[PDB]
């Protein structure tokens, strides 16, 4: 299936890990032009690989709390490339702040989380317009299942869902379309990081994929990312405001299947 | 993005017409082997057009409402190509049955809609097991915005959603996949009849249209099919008992939007 | 809180059994004049004690899968009261209709759950535009989450989900609301019915009920009667067309929370 | 029907204009003791009439984005009557931030809408548990539907959703129910000041109020205020995390209905 992304411009931000870093690959296996927005560069293997599918993919150091270095990215991006197509909310971090955490930290979360999304948003919408480009934000099933000790990433998560449905309505008669893909259990560095805080990983680890409807395992970060793209791509040329729930059946399927 | 369909044997019932003959020509499109179900002669030139794209595809006359034809239509295709990797509920019909029409006109729209759908996954299930194949179902907003006059097909595109959250339950260990497409307004032989019934079929169907956010323009047959296909692709290999809308925001965004 | 429900004529489908019997015992209490549509006659000391709240309070037996049985006990309760305030579709039977069934006992499902819902809206509507008054359908989480080898009521509760936003838009002009309960797990006559059919029933309830977020227990048939007695009443008088989930957090809630 | 909240002590924020005010109102009726959490004084005549159905009523003066005020003010709450049953969150303004406005006024609306959820979350719980309490999180249907901009306040009203969805997760062992109340157009002093900023204000007004499905009227606070006392009270004692629609069927009826 011809995704039509040859030589559009898509911004990826944490574009060099995890999910993003499989959407930067899949988006350079399609010849579109992945462009990563990170805060720690990206290992040489993975740049080769990009490369060799897309020679013009690249990385930006971006320290993506920084409201500055997000608005120079992005007009440095324009400036290199001269347009762009899409651009992919992807950075995040489910970082634990509960309801014992207080204010300081429970902004912290925010800013770590969802405050960048709109950030990169409003810096990018308005050459969005000039492409009829589109936007994914990357969320968490915990926006709508809760987790527990993590009010700050669930609500950062569950703003990113409503930020979906408010900038497809606002940017409707631009042609920009804005969908969200909503994953699970992927297992990333992200996710290798945050079972670790627990007494027994290993044990968590088992617990948890063993509660994965389908298969019981942990979708991929190609799952996840294969998705991503279609919604990039004009093959999704009437799907704006959605939420994609990409997940091995874990949020909607009867809790009590083994 | 390649699906690796090639070669899959896919039915898709009401499959020449409409949303499913877009769903048939993409599966072609993508060297897959669609087998239409259906219970009048597809045109030549869409038969044309099928063989072109894959010489292998095939027409079986079959009224779905009579469950010894949709019994053997299954078998004839295990006959033909040795295997099955997808089927498509499709084909139904918006026949109006309201709230004043009475129990056996009721039970006469449940016959056109719903009944086949769950026929025809009887049938299909124990090849579909052998394959790890993929069902999907296409369903109607209908099924959660409601429309009026419409009890019979309501009552039918909902009870197709929930068949697709329990199928995805009932098949989770076997590898099948199942999700359901739900369309709003899309401009099909079904639509031209349906509006055709209102008194003023042109000043309707504008009215209709105006009220789709994005483009405020209906959505295309090649719009549902592309999400179905790549629904029935293993690139949504971790994707079940999903409900995707592809709907122009229809169904999820602002009812005051103009 | 004053539900302002006295004296208001309000059919129960299955009315002197769990759910429905806690319903008709709610309305009696509230002084609203239950009226009992079932096929075996109601425990003496259920009809003792709905008298002593609402002496006016009566039973008619009907089987509600014969379409003139509903419309000869609705012209009854109108020839008797005068008026009809209130329907609640309740009557149900998890009955394990699964892929593997066939047509046959698939439609058989239908007609013991869905079917009769639409029928018993047929009849009653016409008396209920007259007083402006409401529906309520109990649904199950099964609609939404699947369970397994229970297509014939899942695809029943579905359609009842679908049927509640169609007759919301259907009748709104006529100030009818309609709307929905979802249960999920809730100790009842049918709930001892079902479990028994189970290896080891008394292992397999417990491990359920480890399994309902809030408490590690099941629902009370109070506890859903009290939200259906609500949505009857005019403190719900701009709530229409919804799916109000009382189920302790089963269907929403992280599938991994212990 | 009793809601058994005489005597129980619950915080309202915002709890003397619009929405607010009506939940004081009633649970003053209830004989549950409303303390307002305000920055202005509530008018004489709502102090009047809540003090002659709840004489215990009381108002704090707490400007809600001071954390320091939100701590003191829940410090003397429990100071004064000993005990906190529930927490109300209902302040909140639509501010209009939208996509161009940039980083620091869509935290300032943040700070006027989301942060003070948490922060009176935060200060509450450890009262809450002692009493099996209740919460009750005010959203709004642009959290869902969107509606252009607005992406501070809808990024507000959709964390308000998953903050429901994670609070009751992570009380669930404590007993302390969360729910949300989701209104569309309600009639109150934010929404009088919010349609005064359009060029033509009663024409918008009469032109939204056409839209909405039953009666083509706005809900009323004391529509909204039913159900979220409904809420806080035992009678809804296994809802927990859920997002209950008063709207008149805004967000979920067919939008083309007229
Ligand atoms: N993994 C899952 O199971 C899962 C499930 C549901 C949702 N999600 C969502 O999926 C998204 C990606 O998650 P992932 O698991 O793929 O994470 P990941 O492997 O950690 O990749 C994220 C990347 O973003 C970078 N990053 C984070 N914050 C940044 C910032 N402020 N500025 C610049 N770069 C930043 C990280 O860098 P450093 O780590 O080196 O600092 C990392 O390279 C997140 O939004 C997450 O919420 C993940
Ligand atoms: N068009 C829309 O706006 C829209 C919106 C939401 C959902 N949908 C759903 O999309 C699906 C397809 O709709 P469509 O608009 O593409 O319809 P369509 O153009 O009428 O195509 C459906 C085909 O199925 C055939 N068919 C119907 N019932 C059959 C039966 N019992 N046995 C054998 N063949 C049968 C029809 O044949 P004949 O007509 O020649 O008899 C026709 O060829 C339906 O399930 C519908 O509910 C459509
Ligand atoms: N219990 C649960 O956990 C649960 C969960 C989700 C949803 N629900 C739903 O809640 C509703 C009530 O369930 P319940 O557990 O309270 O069941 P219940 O105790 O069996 O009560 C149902 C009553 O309806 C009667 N009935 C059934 N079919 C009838 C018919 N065709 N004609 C006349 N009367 C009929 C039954 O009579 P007989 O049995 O004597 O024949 C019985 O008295 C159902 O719609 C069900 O789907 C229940
Ligand atoms: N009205 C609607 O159509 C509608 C629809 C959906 C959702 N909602 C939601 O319903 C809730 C209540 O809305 P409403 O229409 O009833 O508004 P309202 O009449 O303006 O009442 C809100 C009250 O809260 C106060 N307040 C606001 N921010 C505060 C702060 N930082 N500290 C202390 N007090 C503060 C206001 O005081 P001052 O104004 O005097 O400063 C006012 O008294 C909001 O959360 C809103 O998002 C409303
Ligand atoms: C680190 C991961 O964050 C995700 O959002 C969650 O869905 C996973 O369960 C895990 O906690
Ligand atoms: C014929 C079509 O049926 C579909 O299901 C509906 O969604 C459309 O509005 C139209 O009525
Ligand atoms: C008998 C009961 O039927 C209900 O609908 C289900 O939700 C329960 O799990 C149980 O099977
Ligand atoms: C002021 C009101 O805010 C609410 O949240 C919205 O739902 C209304 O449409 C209106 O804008
Ligand atoms: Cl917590
Ligand atoms: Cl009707
Ligand atoms: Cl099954
Ligand atoms: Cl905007
Ligand atoms: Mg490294
Ligand atoms: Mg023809």
């Amino acid at each position: 299936m011809d995704l039509n992304l040859q030589d559009k411009v898509v911004i990826v931000t944490g574009g060099a890990s995890g999910i993003g870093g499989a959407i930067s690959m899949r988006l350079a296996e399609e010849r579109a032009i992945p462009v990563v927005f990170a805060r720690h560069a990206p290992d040489g293997a993975f740049l080769d690989a990009l490369a060799q599918r897309q020679p013009r993919a690249t990385y930006l150091p971006v320290e993506l709390q920084d409201d500055a270095q997000c608005r120079d990215a992005v007009a440095q991006t324009i400036a290199t490339f001269g347009r762009l197509d899409g651009l992919v909310n992807n950075a995040g971090v489910n970082d634990g702040i509960g309801l014992d955490a207080g204010r300081d930290a429970f902004v912290a979360s925010l800013e770590r989380n969802l405050i960048h999304y709109y950030a990169m948003a409003h810096y990018c919408v308005p050459h969005l317009k000039a492409t009829r480009g589109a936007i994914v934000n990357i969320s968490s099933k915990t926006a709508v299942t809760g987790q527990g000790n993590t009010s700050g990433y669930c609500a950062s998560k569950g703003a990113q869902l409503a930020l979906t449905r408010e900038w497809a309505v606002a940017l409707r008669e631009h042609g920009v379309r804005v969908n969200a893909v909503i994953p699970a259990e992927v297992m990333t560095p992200l996710y290798r990081n945050w079972i670790a805080t627990f007494e027994d990983p290993e044990a968590k680890l088992a617990e948890i994929a063993a509660k994965v409807p389908l298969g019981r395992r942990f979708t991929t970060p190609d799952e996840i990312a294969d998705t991503a793209v279609f919604l990039l791509s004009p093959r999704a040329s009437h799907t704006t405001g959605e939420w994609l729930f990409v997940d091995g059946g874990y949020t909607h399927l009867d809790r009590a299947l083994v």
